[PDB]
């Protein structure tokens, strides 16, 4: 499920970003890119001092000719005409350097829609840069946007470091992301593929009670192996399933909830692995 169920961003459907707290161990769809010379690597890790959060991790290895010669970024995104845009972020780096970040075309002419006005950011080392501001696009709508951050060149410091992201967010109250309509859904709710055995995993479940309510996860084998109570979140009743230290790998696990009066008192079949 792309949901992320974030506790302190705007809404997700109403974000243009499909990755924002990579808290389950996933970045796609970020992405590196090495141009003119730069070179990079990158994965997702856990944040110290912030038990829970992970956060995309952007090695630069060669800073190359240009600043954009290397770069994180997430593309597909669509500016539109008379709509204001907030940004949030937090970066932050492991050696001082600097970036630049923009949202802007991926392509020439490389119109540039909000971009500090263009002043790149300094990351001294082991200090968090927050971002929290809006913008207004005014020119004419472009279905070409990319959020990216070039990291490159003169902004860089000596390789290698880390440059940190995290709880990025591109909000919108008049975009809603794309759908597909689904059958009406089982009590509980989950990763239909999975979760990997140290990400974040946190399951929604509908129900009657306003109150908590039990709930077991079970193998394949129908054998319960962990147990706990949801926790009420608000309206029948949505509530959170929190799972995150689970780690055994296996494949056709479900919950059940045991005093739910419901037939549909389950959730899908689902795995933990590394894949
Ligand atoms: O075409 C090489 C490379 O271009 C990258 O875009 C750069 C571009 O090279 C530069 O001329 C312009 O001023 O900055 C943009 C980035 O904002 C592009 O990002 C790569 O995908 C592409 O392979
Ligand atoms: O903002 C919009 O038009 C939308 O939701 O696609
Ligand atoms: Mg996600
Ligand atoms: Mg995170
Ligand atoms: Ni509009």
């Amino acid at each position: 499920m792309l949901e992320d169920n974030s506790s302190t961003l705007p809404p997700y459907k109403n974000d243009l970003l499909y990755e924002r707290t990579f808290d389950e161990g996933l970045c796609y769809p970020w992405h590196t890119c090495e141009d003119s010379g730069g070179k990079c690597s990158f994965d997702v890790v856990d944040v110290p001092g912030q038990p829970g959060n992970k956060a995309f991790a952007v090695t630069v290895l060669d800073k190359g000719q240009n600043r954009w010669s290397v770069q994180m970024r997430h593309r597909g995104l669509t500016l539109e005409q008379g709509h204001t845009y907030r940004v949030r972020l937090k970066i932050w780096a492991d050696a001082s350097c600097k970036v630049y970040i923009k949202i802007g075309q991926m392509g020439e002419p490389y119109a540039e829609y909000w971009n500090n006005k263009w002043s790149p950011y300094t990351l001294t080392a082991g200090k968090v840069l927050e971002i929290d501001e809006t913008f207004v696009m005014d020119k004419p709508t472009d279905d070409t946007c990319e959020f990216t951050f070039h990291l490159g060149g003169e902004l860089a410091a000596t390789p290698p470091y880390t440059v940190y992201l995290d709880d990025v967010s591109l909000y919108d109250p008049e975009y809603t992301k794309p759908v597909e309509y689904i059958l009406p859904q089982p009590d509980v709710r989950v990763n239909q593929v999975g979760y990997l055995p140290e990400g974040k995993k946190v399951a929604t479940v509908v129900c009657n009670s306003t109150q908590p309510v039990k709930w077991q996860l079970k193998n394949a084998a129908g054998v319960v192996v962990l147990e706990g109570y949801t926790e009420p979140k608000g309206l029948d009743y949505v509530h959170w399933l929190d799972f995150s230290d689970f780690a055994t790998e296996g494949i056709g696990y479900y919950f059940e909830l045991p005093t739910v009066n419901s037939p549909t008192n389950y959730s899908h079949p689902f795995d933990i692995r590394k894949d």
